[PDB]
């Protein structure tokens, strides 16, 4: 059972110390990479498959597990400066800690449980740091290979399965044939459900959801057919994608500074292909701290309101933080 994968032995125990905050949305991913040389997907993965007996319920060798884990991590671009795997790391995470949610419990399947936490890990595997759009706008290999729809998304689903073929790293051999097609199906349903173009339609019929919604008289959710289940999971793990402005300050700010590094790179490969800049994406212009409170009023806080609507009062606490994030970068404006 690895416990370290550098030379430093104060490492051990500070990761350790870390990994004790795994069911807690307040977690330090930054810190648990600090401390794993630079393995948070591997090892963020690894305690939460140990903690869930995910290796025992599906006879996943510990192994397989570990060479796998790191391949896939390997795969995510270390010179990209968000969608890295500290990101995808955050993103399993925070996926682990709504999975158990009081207000969800029991409602899972253990291949469900699977499936999400696989999703989360994969979701942005090869990213090159630039959009959909740039992609489709520079006639990009990418964007030809997947005909300008959810050309990220597809890829980043094509990679991660793709990675389970060599022998070596398949970590689903034990499941059955018909487990192995629920899961695929699954993790394709969540990952393309992380592509901001469906963002509006997924809110939609999430508040549509909401209203219907049947608490069980003990406070569970009632989810009683797989179409339903399912709905929920996309909505978690685009939820868990867009979690950074709920986080403690200390980490939302330091998110903002990767984000911001990256949106600018793209408006300078803009700049340089003689293209049109993206507004947010343009360094000379835009406001790291409208830009925000613009994510957090029309984008963040409408989907976590919503999560938070379903899951009541689970999601309380997380509201708060973000509302109180909201209010740290307005008043970072200058302006009234
Ligand atoms: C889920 O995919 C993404 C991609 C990029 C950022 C985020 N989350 C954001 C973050 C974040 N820390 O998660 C921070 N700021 C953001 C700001 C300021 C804006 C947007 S946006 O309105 O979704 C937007 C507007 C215009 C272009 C693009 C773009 O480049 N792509 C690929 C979607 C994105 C998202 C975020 C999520
Ligand atoms: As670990
Ligand atoms: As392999
Ligand atoms: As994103
Ligand atoms: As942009
Ligand atoms: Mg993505
Ligand atoms: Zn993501």
């Amino acid at each position: 059972s690895i416990s370290r994968f550098g030379v430093n032995t104060e490492n051990e125990d500070h990761l350790a110390k870390e990994l004790e905050d795994l069911n807690k949305w307040g977690l330090n991913i930054f810190n648990v990479a600090g401390y794993s040389h630079n393995r948070p997907l591997t090892c963020i993965m690894y305690a939460i498959f140990q903690e869930r007996d995910l290796l025992k319920t599906f006879r996943i060798s510990s192994d397989t597990f570990i060479t796998y884990m790191m391949t896939l991590e390997d795969h995510y671009h270390s010179d990209v400066a968000y969608h890295n795997s500290l990101h995808a790391a955050d993103v399993a995470q925070s996926t682990h800690v709504l999975l158990s949610t009081p207000a969800l419990d029991a409602v899972f399947t253990d291949l469900e449980i699977l499936a999400a936490i696989f999703a989360a890990a994969i979701h942005d595997v090869d990213h090159p740091g630039v959009s959909n759009q740039f992609l489709i706008n520079t006639n990009s290999e990418l964007a030809l290979m997947y005909n300008d729809e959810s050309v990220l998304e597809n890829h980043h689903l094509a990679v991660g399965f793709k990675l389970l073929q060599e022998e070596h790293c398949d970590i689903f051999m034990n499941l059955t044939k018909k487990q192995r097609q629920t899961l695929r199906k699954m993790v394709i349903d969540m990952v393309l459900a992380t592509d901001m173009s469906k963002h509006m339609s997924l809110l939609a019929d999430l508040k549509t959801m909401v209203e219907t919604k049947k608490v069980t008289s003990s406070g569970v959710l009632l989810l009683d057919n797989y179409t339903d289940r399912i709905q929920v999971l996309r909505n978690m793990v685009h939820c868990a994608d867009l979690s950074n402005p709920t986080k403690s300050l200390e980490l939302y700010r330091q998110w903002t500074d990767r984000i911001m590094e990256e949106f600018f790179q793209q408006g300078d490969k803009e700049r340089e292909r003689g293209m049109e800049i993206s507004p947010m994406c343009d360094k000379h212009t835009a406001s790291v701290e409208k830009s925000q409170v613009g994510f957090i009023d029309y984008i963040v806080h409408p989907l976590w309101e919503t999560w938070a609507d379903l899951v009541q009062p689970d999601a309380q606490d997380i509201l708060d933080t973000l509302e109180d994030n909201r209010n740290w970068y307005q008043a970072m404006i200058p302006q009234a």
